[PDB]
């Protein structure tokens, strides 16, 4: 009745939040993948800065 | 009745999804920021590879979020 309505309101807000977060997550992930490729295509130069970047990309937190 | 109960279950599942996504989003954003810092420190190196990475990062700048 009253609770079902407030819960529906919450579900709508949460679904909007999921869409928002997933899209931002995917966007940041795509950026990281682009950077990873650049690092891989240049791994033959032995650049220590790219080494630091790759270490970041492949680190678990 | 069953409606409110169905919605509550849906709410609990969505809340869990949200918590996982926030952690994934911040995890990836944290990496982009750490990479931006590395680039920032080595600015005056005239390294074309770092310039490519910085251009990729531009769209992820915090200034575009707040």
């Amino acid at each position: 009745d009253d609770e079902a309505a407030e819960l529906m309101q919450q579900v709508n807000v949460l679904k909007l939040t999921v869409e928002d977060l997933e899209k931002e997550r995917d966007f940041y992930f795509g950026k990281l993948r682009n950077i990873e490729l650049i690092c891989q295509e240049n791994e033959g130069e032995n650049d220590p800065v790219l080494q630091r970047i790759m270490d970041i990309l492949y680190a678990t937190d």
